[PDB]
């Protein structure tokens, strides 16, 4: 049965792909709660977010290891719906960062003007 198991190595990468996607989605969910302005389950949410923070690097290093080996064996790039998986992962991390910054910038701008409005117009 060993030839079949060899051709399913491509499928093994995909279970890790799915687990990365699930864990990343969870991370986002505890990052939204962490950053939003009406957050003020605190220890739960922080503890749960911290666990996800720890796990993502470890999933990612494992997946890169398994992909590089696979690519070397098969002389092919490991592609996920049109993209090399670890590049897609990098891009998710940057989109998130930019989105967190864009959100911090908009709230700061909203804070600034609201202070200005209260100085002039507050009762």
């Amino acid at each position: 049965a060993a030839l079949k198991n060899y051709y399913e190595v491509h499928k093994e990468l995909f279970e890790g792909v799915q687990k990365w996607e699930e864990t990343w989605r969870l991370f986002l969910e505890f990052e939204r709660k962490a950053s939003d302005p009406n957050r003020f389950n605190l220890l739960k949410e922080e503890k749960q977010r911290a666990k996800l923070q720890k796990m993502l690097p470890k999933l990612e290093e494992e997946l890169k290891a398994r992909i590089e080996l696979w690519e070397q064996e098969h002389s092919k790039a490991f592609m996920v719906n049109g993209q090399k998986f670890m590049e897609y992962v990098a891009e998710q991390w940057e989109m998130h960062r930019l989105e967190k910054e864009r959100a911090k910038q908009e709230r700061q701008l909203k804070n600034k003007k609201q202070t200005e409005t209260e100085m002039l117009y507050g009762s």
